[PDB]
């Protein structure tokens, strides 16, 4: 069980590299 | 069981890269 | 079970480049 | 069972680049 | 069981690399 | 510049699966 | 600049599965 | 610039799973 | 400049699996 | 730089996981 909500990011960037992932999610 | 709601992100971004997923979602 | 909702995201950008996904979501 | 909904992306891009994906759904 | 609510983050930024994950989160 | 020389390889396989090659050589 | 020779491998297997290969070279 | 020579390998086996690669070279 | 030589392996085994690789080797 | 030689590995095993490398090698 996992939330996030009403959070905001403000800026240019490198986004994310990721080797191996399980049940997760990647916002970029 | 995961959840995200109401976020915002602002900026130009150099995305993602990943190698393997089981399952995620992924937002660029 | 996953959830995603209500979000917004503003930038041009370079997506998303993934190996191997199983039974994912994906957004660019 | 997964679910997005309500969701808006504002922004010029590359879209998406995927080796293999077992079942998934893709928005580019 | 795990909660983010309301936070905010400014500025450019170098991103995240990560090499394997299990369940987790990743905002970009 | 790549190399292989004088190898050899003995059982019954399943071979190989490959999502996206860029110049790549195969041998199944 | 890569090498290999003179190996040998011996045993029925299940091969490989690969996402994304640039330039690389695979026996199976 | 990279080498393996004269190696030997005995038992039947799984082979290899790779989400992405650069210029590498597999055998399975 | 990376060598390898003259090595033995004996063994049934559970294989390799890897996320993401930059100019490597894999044996399986 | 690096070596190895005349090594030797003698059982049925688990192999490797690996989330990301750089211009390593890798036996399994």
């Amino acid at each position: 069980g996992y939330e996030v909500h009403h959070q905001k990011l403000v800026g240019s960037n490198k986004g994310a590299i990721i080797g191996l992932m399980v049940g997760g999610v990647v916002i970029a």
